[PDB]
């Protein structure tokens, strides 16, 4: 995928250096010090030049023995780009195109993503050099519980130094095995032993709302721009998802989400793209009959309530595009045909920087990948404090808000009917439907949700006001890494460097 | 050839050599090609770094500006904890180089019976362009970087001072792993070794990869079955030597050779060599070097126009440089014996002309382990909390004049009163040794123990597998059969 | 007879303790009253009589087949005074806790003799190995670490284990490697963890032999001793001495050899299957190069078959190397030996103890003559503290010593007679040429393990006169260790 | 009372072999791995086996000195019957009726009942062998005291090992003992030393409402 693809690793570089370079200039003169103005250049390119590469790298060999006896040796990595916030958070990859660029690519990445979603961990990304289609659920473990043991003995996997996450080649069951090994062996005498992993089985310590999280991400990612009066009407459109179209490229757990949610408040599917083939429906295609029909058969395609469109979704006449598929799909080969206003990233690198260039001519708005696919680092937080707190979202104060409710609603019916005496009836205050609903089907994935939500529209108002003061205008890509350097750079100046 | 690629060639040859007789060696429930599978398992394991970290620290120049600084280690292996393993300050480091001689640390190690894995460090960066100050600082760093990822530790990974690297760095390490990080530690002071004698140094650090040249060549001289196959006689008498490199390793070589009867013939140097039939004086050499930087223009000594490689002697011991003997040159070698007092000058292609001429080469795996050696009772030393011999340097001398004591009131006895009093004092050089008793005589006879111990083990190694003059693979196949049995005898987890 | 084991070892206590109580309260010099005295004695008494910590496992494993089984488990901890605690490990499926707490108990005043300093442990793992492959085995005995070391019952400083008859060096070097790389990783000396491992895993050398060595240095210390031999009616020294060895195991074909070495005559050699006599003699290495090749003694040429136990063989002395509780009240009266050196774990039962009292018949007790392994093991665990083998840094140093003597002599001579009718070369004899040639581990082992048996012959002799046992060298052994182990507990105190 | 009776540790025991062949066969449909179907039905029954008995025992014998000055050596017992959620939690009970079986039940018991109210511990359950009766308050407290150092150094007791609580023959004021010997003993250096116990005055690290929390669990 997009991921293993050399390219992007030089384009996270050439996004740092952009927004390394508009900043400098403002953290310079921002800078109250007793220094003169070469000093404090000095200081701020400094700063800037700690940031940008990677602190460690650990590359590793460990052996591992076959079901049929035979040994092998695995090659392994993994990168810690920054430990200005600790502990360091990043997936963990099991595919034979993993390289230590790509891994430190990723990691650098995941620092500047955590930053622009106020998510206190540096970034970091492992890569195991195997397939896992050619190994036994018994050698996947083997090989799992090895690679913790030798990352737990360097420093690359703890609970306070660094908390892996499954990625689309790991799933929740290798998380398991990470926390298993790692609170029976060398975690053994740490309370937080299960935080030292994300991504984990509700059984092991994962949060609620983990499966959707991406995909709400999304959601309230485009909700805090389509919502805005201001930009929307620099795009020629309506504020809100009210007669808005989408179309979504990639039909996996992201495209699913993005398409029930959006649906869910007004915006019609008119299109979803997959990798083999693509579905066109200008009336309207229901995410439900389309996720019980993929679910039954594998594939989108042959849905009943859709034509076989012949192409790329990239291209439908559509509002609001989403690229919930992890590829450069987006060139500047296919940017002048977009018909969309709105590219929501919802996968990492899905446009080039030339398809970006003609998208910012074009006056058509990209939500980047930085803040948009941020969704998922948001609730792996999330699950990380749930497991240092010991306890689930929640569970202590469900009741305890249902019953002032009560009496609030209690408070207002026996004061108006106070006020208009026994003459004018009972008045009945009760809750509605919906809040009914709310009340009864409280739980811990409500408050995950709510979490998120607060953070996609504190990260979209910072990112905006970024925007605005360094007259970016459309280009949120670069106002999202401009925002995470500054606040990188910020915990550098103010700690300081040790010797 | 690349020095890398080297090594991995001489464990490739070492493993395929080993093999068949680890097989036949291995008394366990298993058919014969489930014990070819876990034999050759193992050797796959052992070959490759277990471990490489890379670094990315910061440092702030004297003059204020920052500079980010590139650093790497290697662990090669955990068979035997900690590893061990110089520290290079060069622009010239690389990942590659940290590897290979991580590896080569392991098997030298192996042959020394020096328990430790190998280990590798390199931090890129040229020395020279350095203040005192700013050295200190990329050093400290160095180290808390290391420190936090495992990569230094009494019980982890103990590093060393190159020949870009001293001991006062080595002071700094330890003093930031035992200030910060390794406060709580009892033995912080042992997570390095080349310290200061006021920081927990041995005595005997500075001369040490010189004696263990010496007593490398001293084992096989004086071995009468290698040295007829030569054409020589056994000893140092009427022996002529040549050193190739007049450094700390060349001048100790130099000096320890002559001092048992060999004539140096020639001394070469990066510019120029000198060259005298009738003897150079290592001391009156050692003197005109400190004096004036070069041996070039040495009074008792001609100017040699060319390496000092093909100079007529019996010994050529080339104690600098990496891949100075190669296979243009082989064929011209005039020397019977090559001591590599260096890590990797002949290449293996000259090794096959080296073979085939007669030629003896005492391998760097063994020969150039005499530092790695008296490290390894340095980071004992720092165990003990003591210097060697402290507590019974005294009793044993009280032990020695009550045994000289009984055999002059013996005599006393036997031939009474007609042989008057008979005393039985100590010989001059005796008591030269019992009141200069001091932890360098310890360290000194510790060295000399693990060379001869070790030469017989590579010559009965060399006997075994037929291998003759082939002293480099039977280094390494000595190496590779004691990694394969910790291996085999504690198993791999999970 | 067939008293439980578990008892014997409670009743040698409870004998040695009410014979130490009345010295120990006199020695007292504290501001106490005699019945404060009293009090104190009897208390810290009480204290050391039951095993402090035991620790029952139940713990998971899965089958080369695939099927789970759970595995039972347990490991006493008899005393701390010492640590860490040290103690072998049993596979068997007769293991009991009453088995572990007995073991641990007797390890205490087995080491406490010795002046090991180690307080006592005993671990049991109740399987049968015999129904295990290799592989099922490195999983049991890594799993058993792991959950002993969570728990506070295996560490370097905390509880040292060791191999039993059992158990061996691979499952030790199991042990000491899932230690390393799990729970100890941080610890510098982690292989420490545990005895009985491999040379290339960090074992000393002189394990195998250790036990054996130790049999023989503890009979050489009493038939050396005049004293006691001219009461037992013979004559001092191996010179004109028969033995008969009662199992043909690693301790029985060790003690042999050292025994014939020094001038002893082996007249029979008994085992599970049948017994083996030949009046003139039984070479030793011959009889061991039979047993290795055919399996059993059973047929050896130069000896006749005997029809029953070797326990009742005409000889000096008998040696029951093997089996516990092989000598009782019915078969004591039947011994023709004068020694009875207890090469096990308790062969002869209390009431035939009585029994050879009563006819001057002298055992020398297990608690001290079965040291010999306990012993060494303590070197091991030094060794693995110490990251060096003995004698690795002294040896050449020590020749060189050597050579400077003899030719300071020579040299001393030379001047007082001159070179009148030549040199006088003083150079080492052909023995001494081979101790320099050989120096190595296994020499200074040896050399540790003499001295310690020396020195505590000489402590429970002193202790027998003092208390005037005689020839009950067992009670005298006991009072040596309760006297040594109340001594720690009176001047550290007790917390709390 | 009934928690020290034998026939109650065999009830426990016929409670878990009933629920555990009742759930086995719904348990291995809905395993969804790649097995054969006697690999599954050896991977169910393989960990309930696992889960039945006690994964700890530790039996105890620690020294104490009477307030008149004698000695006295008592017996104690802490089982921990599971480790899949950490701590494990459990009563500790002054009682002569105390045996290694009565504190295995307990423990086992323990382990179900936190299972059933989500509370994310392990079962445990330990027992002194004393009649608190005859012993004086400095004395309950040196037998407290000491029990706590003896679990302390074996992993009995620890925030994040295994949190003791009261029973009918304890109190708050032995549990404020127990929090006060870890967190001024082996627990210096940990920051949740006060949690390696429960049961706790309000001065000490108490909640509020513990008083009437059984009765509320029964109310509700
Ligand atoms: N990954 C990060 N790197 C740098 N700064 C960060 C990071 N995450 C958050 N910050 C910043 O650090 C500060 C934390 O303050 P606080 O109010 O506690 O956080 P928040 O309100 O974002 O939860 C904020 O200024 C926040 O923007
Ligand atoms: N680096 C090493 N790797 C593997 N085996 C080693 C290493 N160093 C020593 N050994 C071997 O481990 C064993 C250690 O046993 P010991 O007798 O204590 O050591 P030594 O006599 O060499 O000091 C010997 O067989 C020795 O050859
Ligand atoms: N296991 C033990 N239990 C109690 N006391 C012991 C034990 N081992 C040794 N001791 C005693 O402790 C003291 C240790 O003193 P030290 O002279 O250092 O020992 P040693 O000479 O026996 O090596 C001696 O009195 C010794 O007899
Ligand atoms: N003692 C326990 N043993 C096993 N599972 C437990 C235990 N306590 C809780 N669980 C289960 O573990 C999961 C924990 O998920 P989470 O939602 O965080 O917990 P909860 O909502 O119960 O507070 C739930 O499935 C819960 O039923
Ligand atoms: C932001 C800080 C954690 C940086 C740290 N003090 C350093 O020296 O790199
Ligand atoms: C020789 C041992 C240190 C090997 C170790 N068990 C491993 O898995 O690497
Ligand atoms: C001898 C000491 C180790 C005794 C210890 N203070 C205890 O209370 O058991
Ligand atoms: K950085
Ligand atoms: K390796
Ligand atoms: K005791
Ligand atoms: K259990």
């Amino acid at each position: 995928d997009r991921e293993d693809d050399p390219n992007f690793f030089k384009m996270v570089e050439g996004f740092f250096d952009r927004g390394a370079s508009i900043v400098e200039d403002k953290l310079v003169e921002d800078l109250k010090t007793r220094e003169t103005e070469e000093q404090k250049r000095n200081r701020v390119r400094g700063i800037l030049r700690i940031i940008k590469p990677c602190n460690h790298v650990l590359s590793l060999s460990f052996p591992i023995r076959r079901d049929d006896g035979s040994w092998e040796v695995i090659e392994g990595y993994r990168a810690q780009h920054s430990q200005h916030r600790t502990p360091c958070k990043g997936g963990i990859r099991y595919s034979t195109d993993v390289s230590v660029d790509e891994v430190k690519a990723l990691a650098s990445l995941m620092t500047y993503k955590c930053a622009v979603v106020d998510v206190p961990f540096g970034g970091a990304k492992a890569g195991v050099k195997i397939n896992p289609k050619n190994y036994t659920d018994n050698e996947l473990e083997k090989i799992t519980r090895r690679f913790t043991m030798e990352l737990a003995k360097k420093g690359f996997i703890g609970p306070g130094v660094d908390v892996p996450a499954p990625d689309m080649s790991t799933g929740e069951r290798e998380m398991s095995w990470i926390a298993d090994t790692y609170a029976s062996t060398i975690g053994h005498y740490d309370i937080n032993a299960h935080a030292c992993v994300t991504g984990k089985p509700i059984s092991q310590g994962g949060i609620h709302g983990r499966i959707s999280a991406t995909g709400r991400g999304v959601f309230h990612g485009i909700e805090n721009f389509i919502n805005e009066a201001s930009y929307m009407s620099i795009l020629g459109m309506t504020p809100g998802f009210g007669d808005k179209t989408f179309a979504v490229q990639g039909f996996g757990n992201v495209g699913l989400h993005s398409m029930r949610y959006l649906h869910r408040f007004g915006a019609k599917c008119v299109a979803v793209g997959e990798s083999d083939g693509s579905i066109w429906n200008p009336d309207g295609i229901d995410p439900k009959e389309l996720e019980d029909f993929k679910l039954q058969h594998g594939t989108i395609l042959g849905f009943p309530k859709a034509k076989i469109y012949e192409g790329s979704i990239l291209e439908v006449d559509c509002d609001i595009l989403i690229p919930a598929a992890s590829e450069k799909q987006l060139t500047k080969s296919n940017a002048p045909r977009v018909k969309a206003k709105i590219i929501a990233e919802g996968a990492n690198g899905p446009t080039t920087p030339e398809a970006d260039k003609i998208f910012l001519e074009r006056n058509i708005m990209v939500i980047p990948d930085l803040y948009l696919n941020a969704g998922g680092v948001t609730v792996s937080y999330f699950e990380w404090l749930k497991n240092l707190n010991h306890v689930s979202y929640g569970r202590l104060t469900f009741k305890y808000e249902r019953d002032s409710n009560y009496h609030l609603l209690m408070s207002v019916q026996e004061s108006l009917e106070r006020k208009f005496g026994k003459h004018g009836g009972t008045i009945p205050i009760v809750p509605t439907a919906e809040f009914q609903d709310r009340i009864s089907g409280a739980s811990e994935k409500d408050i995950v949700h709510s979490g998120l939500a607060y953070t996609m529209e504190r990260s979209a108002r910072q990112i905006m006001r970024t925007a605005m003061k360094y007259n970016l205008g459309l280009d949120l890509r670069t106002a999202a890494y401009v925002n995470a350097i500054e606040k990188v750079f910020r915990v550098y100046n103010e700690a300081g460097v040790t010797f």
